[PDB]
Formats: C-alpha cells, sequence, structure tokens
C-alpha cells in the first residue's frame, strides 16, 4: 500500500542502492517531497545530477518547448539543432585546441566507455592507467578500467588523509607510476583515466600539484589524459571545470550527471582525430535526443547567467564552515574536504588512528533521513558522508541542513541495528 | 549562420554517426520532421522506432512538462519515486506477470540487454548464451558480448540447409546443446522479428518450438522487443503472435516516445539476486518515467496496436502494388508498423541490390521521405513510422516511394560516397 512497499514489489533489487525508505512523489528547489507531503532537504542532489535542483524554471521552459516541438529524437541518422547548439556551447567552454569534437551519450558510464573504445580504435593502444577505488561506470565497458581490461594499471589515489606509503607529497605514487610504465612495452598504454576529485574513494581532493605532474609523465609517454568530470564537473568545484584547479588541461573531458539537470545526458570532448577515426561505431538510438540536449543547454545557460561557479564557491565555504563547527562538537568527524559544492566528511573511530566508523555512518544518514535530511555515504569503508547539493541551494537551506545534521549526530544511537540491516547499501 | 548539417560536421564527431543523407532537423509535428528550411518530411523511420507517438504528441507534452515542473527526484537507485513505481506496475500488469516478475529500468536497449545478461549469470551461474547470427542487442561492450551458440535466424526468404520449415535450425540447436555440458547455457536471446537481419518474421511455429527446447534444458528465454514491442506489431507485445511467453522481456526505443527509457521484465529471482549491481545514476528518473506512462496510456486509450495492424496492412498492400511496377522489390514482410522491403537484382536469384538501395533512400530523402536500410547486405528498407502516422501520411509516402523508385538514376555514386552510413 505505501509507495516504498510498492517499490519493493514492482522493482528488482539489481539497481537499488537504498540507505533508508525514501519514497518520493515530488520536488521543488532543493527539496524532495515524500508520498505523504513531508519535505526533505536534499544534500545529495541525486549524486549531483540535480545540478539546478527540482522544477527549475529554465529546465521546465527548455524541456516543455522541446517536447512540444522536437527536432527528431536522435543525432545518429540525422543532425538536429538542439544537440548541435549544445555541442558548440560545450566546445566554446573548452580550451584547447581544438580541433575538438563532441560525442553525446545517456550517462557517464556510456561516455567513459565510448572515450576508451575510441582511443583504442584511433591509436591501437589498449593499455589504461586508472586509480584504485576509481568509479568510471557500471557497464561492462566502463567497469573494465574502474577499481576493484587487459593492460590495466591501477595506481593508489593521492589521498592526503591516508597517504600511500606514508609519503604526503604523493611522490611515491609518481615513482610507482614510473616503475609500472617501464615494466610494459613503450607506447602500449593509450589512456590515463583521472578523477580530479575522487568520488567513490571518499570525495578525495588530491595533494596540490600532483595531477599536473601525473599529466606531465603521461604526456611524455604518449598517453592521452582523460579527465572524468561526471561528478565534479560543470561549476560544482567552484570553477566551470574542475581541472582549472589543478594547473593542467586534459586531452579529453568526460561529462555527465548534472549536465542533464535531471535528464539522461553525457558528453565526451575529445580531439577530432579520436572521434573521426570511425563512424557508426559507439551508438545508441536516443543519443543526442533533442529533449535531453535542451535541458543540457538550460544547465549551461543557467551556469553562465547565474555565475554558478561563483555561487558554488560561496555556498561551499558556507557549508564547510558549518561542518567544521560540527567537528568542534562531534568527535566522529575526522576530515572535511572538497571543492565548491562537492564536499566529503569522513567519520572515524578515533581521530589519531583514523579507523573507519562504518556502522555509525549508516545509522547517521538513516537518522538524518528520519529528521528530514537526504544525505548518502560513499567510500571504501562506507564511512564518508557526501554532500553534492543542487547548485542553486539557498543559504537558508544549508543552515537548516546543518541544524538537522547536528541533530542527527546527537540522536544517532536511536537507530537500531535491525533497522539498518533492512538496507543493503553498497 | 552556416548550414545546420555543416555545423554538425564541425561540432559532432563521426563515432556515432549513421548518416545516409544530409538530413538536418529543427522541428517535428506528428509523423513529420521539419528541416531547417521548413520542408516537412514524412518520417517512415520514426527514429528507428523510438518516436512511437510521433513528435509533439499532446500526451507526451503534458506528462513531460508536468514531470519537469514537479520532478519526483532524479533517480530510482537511491530513492523510490512514484512515476517509476507506477510505470513498473503498469508494465507488469501488461505481462503475465503476477508476483513472479519484477522491473529493472535503463536508458537504452543496449544497457537493458546487458543488464539481463549480467543478472542471469549472477543469479544462475550459467554464463553460456544462445543467440542468432545477424542479431542486434545493442552497441556496448556488454550487449555485443553475445560460451556462445550462434544460430541462423529462420528466414522464409533465405532458408538454412535447404529447409524452409526451419526444422534444420532446431536440429542444429539440439546438436550444439548435446555437445556442451547440461546446465552450462543460461539464456537464449531472441528477436521475435529480426531487425538488423532486415525485419525478418520467422516461419510460423518456429519460436514456439524453440522456446520448448530451451525450457526442456533449463534455459531462460529472453525476448528482445526493443524495436518491435509496444503495440508496434499489431499486438502490445510481439511474442503474442508467436504462441509462447518469454521468461524475460527487453523493452526500449518506443517506450520513451522520444526520451531514453528501457526496461527489463524478469523473474524476481533474477532481479533480486544482488543489489547495487547494474545501475546508472539517472535510471528510473521521473521525466523519462512519466513519458513511459504517457506512451502506455496512449497505447490503451487510442487503441494503438489495432491502429498499427490496420495501418500496417495498408502500408504493405501499397508496397505490393509498387512491386508490380518495380522489379527490384523481392520481399515485403512484417507485422503491424514494422515492415521490411528487400531489394534484389533478380527475384529468382534473390541477389541483393545494395548499390541501388542507397540511392533509393537518398532519392526518397530529396523527395520528402525519411526511410533507411538495414540487413547484412544493405538491401532492406525499414519502415517503422510513428504508431500515430495518418492514413493520408501513408498514401502520400507510398506515392513518394513510387516516385523514388522511378528516379534512382538521378542520384550518382559520388553523392552516395559522401555519406559513410553503416
Ligand atoms: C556517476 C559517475 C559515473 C557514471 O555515471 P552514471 O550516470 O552513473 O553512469 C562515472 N564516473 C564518475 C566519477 C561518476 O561520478
Ligand atoms: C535499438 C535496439 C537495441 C538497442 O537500443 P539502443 O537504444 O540503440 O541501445 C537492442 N535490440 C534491438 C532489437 C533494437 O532494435
Ligand atoms: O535500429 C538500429 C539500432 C539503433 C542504433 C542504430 C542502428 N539501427
Ligand atoms: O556516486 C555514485 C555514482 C552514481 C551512481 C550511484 C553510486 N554513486
Amino acid at each position: 500500500k505505501a509507495l516504498y512497499d510498492r517499490d519493493g514489489a514492482a522493482i528488482g533489487n539489481l539497481q537499488k542502492l537504498r540507505f533508508f525508505p525514501l519514497a518520493i512523489s515530488g520536488g521543488r528547489g532543493a527539496r524532495l517531497i515524500e508520498e505523504n507531503g513531508r519535505e526533505l532537504i536534499d544534500l545529495s542532489g541525486a549524486w549531483g545530477a540535480a545540478s539546478l535542483g527540482y522544477g527549475h524554471p529554465a529546465i521546465v521552459a527548455a524541456v516543455s518547448a522541446a517536447a512540444a516541438n522536437p527536432a527528431g529524437a536522435t543525432i545518429l541518422s540525422a543532425s538536429n539543432a538542439p544537440a548541435v547548439t549544445l555541442a558548440e556551447r560545450l566546445l566554446a567552454s573548452f580550451p584547447g585546441e581544438g580541433t575538438h569534437k563532441i560525442w553525446f551519450g545517456h550517462s557517464g558510464s556510456d561516455a567513459n566507455e565510448a572515450a576508451y573504445r575510441a582511443i583504442v580504435k584511433a591509436t591501437g593502444r589498449s593499455g589504461v592507467i586508472a586509480f584504485a577505488g576509481a568509479y568510471h561506470g557500471c557497464t561492462v565497458g566502463s567497469m573494465a578500467f574502474s577499481g576493484h581490461a587487459d593492460g590495466l594499471i591501477l595506481l593508489p589515489y593521492p589521498d592526503p588523509y591516508r597517504p600511500y606509503r606514508n609519503d604526503p607529497t604523493g611522490d611515491a605514487i609518481l615513482t610507482l607510476l614510473t616503475e609500472k610504465l617501464a615494466a610494459v612495452p613503450a607506447g602500449s598504454i593509450g589512456a590515463a583515466f583521472i578523477e580530479p576529485i575522487q568520488s567513490d574513494g571518499g570525495l578525495i581532493v588530491p595533494p596540490d600539484g600532483f595531477l599536473r605532474k601525473f599529466a606531465d609523465i603521461c604526456r611524455a609517454h604518449g598517453i592521452l589524459v582523460v579527465c572524468d568530470e561526471v561528478k565534479v564537473g560543470l561549476a560544482r568545484s567552484g570553477r566551470l571545470h574542475c581541472f582549472e584547479h589543478e594547473g593542467f588541461v586534459p586531452d579529453i573531458l568526460v561529462l555527465g550527471k548534472g549536465l542533464g539537470g535531471g535528464l539522461p545526458l553525457s558528453a565526451v570532448i575529445a580531439p577530432a582525430e579520436i572521434l573521426d577515426c570511425a563512424s557508426a561505431f559507439a551508438m545508441q538510438t536516443l543519443h543526442g535526443n533533442p529533449i535531453s540536449a535542451a535541458a543540457g543547454l538550460a544547465v549551461l545557460e543557467t551556469i553562465d547567467r547565474d555565475d554558478l561557479p561563483a555561487m558554488a564557491e560561496r555556498k561551499g565555504r558556507l557549508l564547510r564552515d558549518g561542518l567544521s563547527e560540527l567537528a568542534k562538537r562531534h568527535p566522529l568527524i575526522g576530515d572535511i574536504r572538497g571543492r565548491g559544492l562537492a564536499c566529503g566528511m569522513e567519520l572515524v573511530c578515533d581521530r589519531q588512528s583514523r579507523e573507519p566508523a562504518r556502522a555509525e555512518t549508516a545509522k547517521l544518514i538513516y537518522r538524518a533521513y528520519q529528521l528530514g535530511l537526504v544525505v548518502y555515504y560513499v567510500g571504501m569503508n562506507g564511512n564518508v558522508l557526501e554532500f553534492t547539493p543542487p547548485l542553486t541551494i539557498t543559504e537558508t537551506d544549508i543552515h537548516k541542513a546543518l541544524d538537522l545534521l547536528d541533530r542527527a549526530f546527537s540522536e544517532l544511537s536511536a537507530v537500531s541495528n535491525e533497522e539498518i540491516a533492512q538496507f543493503a547499501g553498497w
């Protein structure tokens, strides 16, 4: 009878990543509306896909006009204007050069896979560098180089809070890279996949200067540098593109989630020679469909119009300030990290040992949900709170979210172990 | 203010292009695409079958606008949401079905087919697959994976081992199964009308028989209806013409009536075997879900399978008259508004007329008609228009098609060469 019960009866568990019985019938701004009418503040923004929140007027206007008069439904066998305009608008925002083209998909998973397959096709080099704990997607293609393909080389992420080999600079990781590359035929690696802030590892910001150095090693060895900005892309970091923080330009940019503002949309920006090496090669019927592209353009127009990178920079300091405020009261909070409105809070059993507090995290978000706050956890040990709110979240929503979070830290023990065992999580 | 099509060439890479002619679209209304210059073309492609309700259908507009205005979140991964749930129930209500099956939502047929395969392997441990030569299950690593028993599709127009019944294909199948350990094959993937093969309806009874053999061996029957499902065949589900019910149904294309939306209908045990297993962030998103609902609602409300059956026969009847005037036409085939026309150099030899097929669609494009070719040989014109296409739209496209056949020589080899196509 209840919506959550009906979901359990109609929808298989295969795609479920449930942390609590959240059941939604509506949405407005940064709020989700449960079946009964209860309002929750969404600090997850659907893992960041709701870039502009819910029922944003520019999304509404864009998608309504597109549905009323659609330019076909595909970029495959026809050129359509909404997609072409979005392609140029994405091209404009990327420097360079260039000589770059767009490939459109439904998701970050299909875009990382396309990027890979295009590289191997265009160059003949099938080897891949990727980072341990990396999330590039859940398709057979994009999982092949995600964390636990032949010629896959996995490197530790440059994690300040847990430095590889206890070297805080990351120099040991670059040294490992170097040892790994010479154990493998010269010119055999075609690509290096990089998250500028590692999402699934625990929203990890790498040590300053590391990515630039890593890219320089890559460029010196013929290896194309692919920046997977699905989670942290498009203004979320407080800059239009997250690599703008790291003093390097990737050869390839992968975009997703927040790009569609609520509709399935991803994109690969890659040199023309990579995307033109084949035709009818990586394709799905509704790729570059006009309704998705219209929303995508409404996201970009709104980013520019509202200076959303500047907003995300502002609202992110406000959010991190408040979280530090909570650390001063709650010993579980070991680490606050992030850029713009991509923030991570690591919870630990002891601030010195930095041992992961998995059970408390699960109880925390469950309680948070009961209090009216939607936040999920992420990370290797399930101990990292992830904050990726709508970019249009108001300061008033953030203060309210902080008060509810404070309350959830204090009221955590209320959550029974059997309540938590109802929900498999990751 | 360059040409739209030239702007396309400069911004959008070739990787996903399946281009046969310089079609550049700025609008759509019913079964008509509106090019940049304001010429309306009758769409016989319906975007490979995705535009099941055509362009600007009121039901899609109402549902999409309302969903955009008040979205129940953006995902089904981490929240339950009402639109996704309502649509899942509705799809299960359309299948038999009750308490045995569950729904998994995707973006596309490729991911839906990939999810079905991964779920089966995970749930049953049986990684072995049976599939048909020339099958199209999608264009991702996961969906092009299908260890493998490959069979010829039973094509009445091109029989296997000189057996038009198709019984030699059932005999080959029996041999391959006997040759490999019992319980090593988990799934059989079937198109009940083979799309990439060139819209082939198999001989009567073959699939029913094929399904028996599978169940006899503990093999799950997966019916891939991404192209040909949802009212398109003259029934809601194409397997209803075939006297069997599949264990798993894959749905896509027309399902979103223009938005990306796919679905797998599978036994609960297959879909409940693991969690956080096959998932992408925008899966089950409410704007696609609402669009799926509008499609299912319109199908029932405007009796679209019956309309497809009517308009299909009228379309194929018209094409038989073209065959009386144009010797190129060798076989007209299909169910409902999913039809194929195989073009041959001799009706006895059944030798494929590839070169002439390309010119035909190029020519037809110039005339105001959107239509494409498929098949291993590039000689079968696919007809998959909006289930909404009008009786007037059909007659009008038949005249244009007639005119296209008469004017093939007007299109040169150098014009054909400018478009890479398949
Ligand atoms: C979410 C994400 C993906 C995959 O996107 P989906 O829409 O879930 O397929 C890939 N890479 C990163 C870094 C992501 O965050
Ligand atoms: C189109 C199609 C697919 C794949 O759908 P995409 O959206 O193109 O990935 C799979 N099977 C059949 C029969 C199809 O027609
Ligand atoms: O019908 C199809 C499948 C969709 C991808 C383009 C090829 N043709
Ligand atoms: O951050 C992510 C990627 C989106 C899919 C759900 C898993 N978590």
